[PDB]
């Protein structure tokens, strides 16, 4: 939407040759999360993640790549890769949507990410693409 995000999307394709649906800026963690089409994540990363390294050089921020999906469960699984997600649950009331992910006894480790880093990525992405304003790992 913004011009900044518009710039990021343009440089992403310029370096990788892959089209980014969106670029979720995360100033707090000096990070940029690029959303790409299904099956495209490997092309965007490159051999030895060389393209990730060039994007960091190019945009001066940390770079992350996630495959987008209009299906909440799908993108949720993409958002928490090294995790066993049993069930996802979305509750809405007065237009307030909250997602509750059910991960096994101790999958809560990778789920949260060092310093919420991971679950914040979930919140940011689900907030921008699904109107979800609350995420909960249970």
């Amino acid at each position: 939407i913004t011009l900044e995000e518009l710039r990021y999307i343009s440089v992403f394709h310029s370096i990788t040759g892959v089209t980014a649906y969106r670029c979720i800026v995360d100033e707090e963690n000096n990070r940029l999360i690029f959303l790409v089409s299904e099956g495209e994540a490997g092309r965007a990363i490159g051999r030895g993640g060389r393209l990730i390294k060039l994007l960091r050089e190019a945009l001066g921020k940390n770079i992350e790549v996630v495959e987008y999906s209009s299906d909440l469960e799908r993108i949720v699984k993409n958002l928490f890769p090294g995790v066993k997600i049993e069930s996802i649950n979305v509750r809405e009331r007065n237009g307030v949507k909250q997602v509750v992910i059910k991960v096994s006894e101790d999958d809560k480790g990778a789920a949260i990410g060092k310093g919420g880093k991971n679950v914040k990525r979930a919140r940011l992405v689900l907030s921008k693409l699904f109107g979800v304003e609350k995420v909960v790992i249970r």
